[PDB]
């Protein structure tokens, strides 16, 4: 049984990640961390999530939460992980980051701290979109820039980031099928622009509501035709579960950055 | 059969009223008018639309273009359109009016023309964009503010307008619905934005690609649950069908000034 | 904050009501009534939903499940609602029966009761659904039979019913603003057929697939445009959030027998 | 320039075809076929596309239709193919054979005809689509049977055979991808069934109203997710240009039986 700290615990992720655990004899529950002067603190991590009483103090330490445990699991805010990826580093533990948002910087320090620990760092955890990204790229390369790439995605309405990281995974592996950088020809929010389309160009849209998962389509418009490529998350577990199989992945592998792939095959 | 004028002729929809108008029994063109000196004056209307010969000359003369007709078909020009609701209301003709960009002076003239003959009104002429306009507003009357309203569309990769002009009529109809200003309320792209969704605010999302027609969607996102109503456009000949629909209701209907609401029973 | 209790606890919708209740502070539990000799009997309320202790003792008297609250909150059977709306009648209670499969006689004693208190009945709870039923209505009537209504909708793999009753509640509303019977205009699956679409008809087409609550999608396909309204359950929670505000509705609203339209403001 | 024959002429699909084949230089109309009885008979084939004369006079007779010509273009009805498929065997013709809605025999007659002759058989002329019956093999090779794969298509109200051609190709992809054979899988209109769904099925859902061209989506459902792949024409064009794009590469190709595989790729 590998034994696992979930960070972020209070959050929606954090909650999804202890039921999981819980339901599962492969993985054990070993820590909870929650921000400074929670109201959790000190209770017994059962109440995150309804349960039976689970012997798990809730702790606001990294320090404690860090100190016995194989592996961190992180749906937290950028900030917050890159701090995390340092305590992986410094500790020698995994640490599974499925955080989205960070900046260039923060990507180059996740980037560090892969020389001394085993991060596996993905934007979306579920196998469909690992699957759908593989498959935008095959199209992006069959199809030439006569057919437009435009993302399309929509998210609850309390989601802080935009485009979301699955848009930019799947904005990257088009931009791999086209042979281009995705820096150079991405279009963010076209609703405010006026002019032609730029030929070769990427263009993301986002609509923010509810309660919605998350719903990702990637169009290829052609000349009086689209090829519509789309994945649909049902619920919160599916991306719960892809970070317990990175987690168990990452337990005995070589120091490194890797993604979801890298743990699927793929 | 009904016995119709199309004015602006070599204009917007001038081509694809008079295709429509071929293609029907129930509708007969009458006359055809462009604007003063056209190099169309006295050629024959097949000529706009590559038929066979169709024996009816075109004229840049309102005197004769309405001198023997039933309807006006009408997506000209603002002060055109005032001159020509004037001539339904003198010879009694109705007034099919698709033109945009009236000032409060004219739309007071359309006004006075509406109590002496049928005037039909609207800056969309398509049937299924004013049904989708009406159960917009409908839905947001119905559903509170924990239903967030988004709107999406995707048009060819040339489009100018973004949002799309129907994209915006669709979010006055949800401001509408919900009590509120359309303006103080929308959000263009929030793709290029941070932070929480704030509350009762109006989300616009365009897509521009390829050939697309034109596709809106409005989504009510709620508490576990989503309304999503959509319009999807084929072709631009919906505008004409739409236009020859409010000609047909209109022809034997009281006088006053009407929209498309009126000729789809939504009042 | 409005006391309720919720009947039929140990059935279809009994958890998700009380787990729905639990979590606001506008509404109360104030007790919970099951069928005669259930092993519930005398428990707490929270062993039906695995929480902590709520202080509400399960019962199977009406007597005591009814003596100090101010609404019924109903998805049990015909036999038992019916006796239910007599205590809704007797102490002047507000009445949201979802309960479905009542006999002329039953309706009859309902529209009865419906004179001393304040009732609302819907087969189906969502506020969603309802909303895009009256859509869909509109929209049949709005638009003539050269659109065509195609009904689609996607399940989870172990779905039963096919189509769904919400689909068949959707064929109604079609059937109704068309002016026509759903039962002699349906064709089920088109794929197991051959030949032309026959003209007024609307088609059900049905996925069944995965782990999918429930996609609905009513299309209206005219010439050269498409209308598309459509329905997304996230949760089945919804049914619980929709009756719970009917109760609210219901609370100071004048006596009468009720829908959810009118708890959506649509007549 | 090469010399093609349109037969269904007054068709949907067969006015396309002379359309395109007139904004060409490197295709040749050279004969219009209509129907025994017809009031086209006699006419020039510009009254079927509304352009200016083009000097080639409808006929109701194969024998003239096929008598200097390089290749017979086909958007029809089954028994009328195959009966222009042996013509096509008879005097060594091409045969670019869009209809959809054979039966087995048809099929195997058309087999015979492809031993004397070339001839281009497909249910969808697309690029997209074409692309996209890859996309689904991939996927479906990827997503074991834990994934529902479920067929869904919409076209025009006078459409005759359900499901689409195109359906049907996209199912032979998925059972491709899935090592089973689609007839012993399929399952059309679940919605005149009662049961738990069958592991394993292909299911095929077809709506049929207004005007649409022709909208196709596979959705592959599985536990908490879908992914769905989905194609949309906007118009019949382009189906007309990938049958001339057939025609040009089957002129000197050797006999056999093909498909718009062999002529994109792919
Ligand atoms: N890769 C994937 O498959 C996947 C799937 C779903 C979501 N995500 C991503 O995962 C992230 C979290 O999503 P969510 O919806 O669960 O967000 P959420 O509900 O807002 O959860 C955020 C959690 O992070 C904690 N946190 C933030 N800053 C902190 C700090 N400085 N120190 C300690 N704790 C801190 C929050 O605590 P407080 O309550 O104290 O603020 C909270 O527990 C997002 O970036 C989202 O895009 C990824
Ligand atoms: N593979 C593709 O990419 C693709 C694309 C589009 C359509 N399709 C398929 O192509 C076919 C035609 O589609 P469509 O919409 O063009 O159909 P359509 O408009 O009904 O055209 C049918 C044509 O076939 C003619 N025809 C039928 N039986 C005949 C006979 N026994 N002898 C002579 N002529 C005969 C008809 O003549 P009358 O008017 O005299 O009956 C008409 O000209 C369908 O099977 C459709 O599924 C394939
Ligand atoms: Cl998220
Ligand atoms: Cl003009
Ligand atoms: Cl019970
Ligand atoms: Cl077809
Ligand atoms: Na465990
Ligand atoms: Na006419
Ligand atoms: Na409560
Ligand atoms: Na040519």
């Amino acid at each position: 049984s590998m034994r696992l700290t979930v960070v972020g615990a209070n959050g929606r992720m954090g909650r999804e990640l202890i039921t999981a655990i819980q339901r599962r004899k492969d993985v054990e529950l070993c820590a909870v961390l929650v921000r400074k002067g929670s109201s959790f603190v000190d209770k017994d991590a059962s109440i995150l999530i309804g349960s039976d009483f689970l012997g798990v103090r809730i702790t606001d330490d990294p320090e404690s939460a860090f100190s016995n445990t194989e592996g961190i699991l992180d749906f937290s805010q950028p900030q917050a992980s890159v701090l995390y990826a340092n305590y992986a580093a410094q500790k020698s533990l995994i640490h599974i980051i499925g955080t989205t948002g960070f900046s260039k910087t923060e990507e180059a320090q996740i980037a560090d701290f892969a020389k001394y620990t085993t991060i596996v760092k993905s934007g979306n955890m579920s196998l469909g979109v690992n699957l759908l990204a593989n498959l935008v790229k095959r199209a992006a390369k069959a199809l030439d820039d006569d057919f437009d790439i435009e993302i399309y995605e929509m998210h609850h309405a309390n989601k802080v980031d935009s485009p979301s990281g699955t848009a930019l995974l799947l904005g990257q592996a088009a931009a791999e099928g086209r042979n281009i950088m995705l820096k150079n020809v991405s279009v963010n929010g076209r609703s405010g622009h006026t002019g032609k389309r730029e030929k070769g160009t990427i263009g993301f849209a986002c609509s923010r509501g509810g309660t919605v998962i998350g719903d990702h389509s990637i169009t290829f418009a052609g000349e009086n035709e689209r090829i519509v490529l789309s994945h649909i998350a049902q619920e919160r577990s599916i991306f719960a579960n892809g970070a317990l199989k990175a987690a168990l992945w990452a337990k005995n592998h070589e120091n490194g950055l890797y993604s979801m792939l890298d743990v699927l095959g793929l």
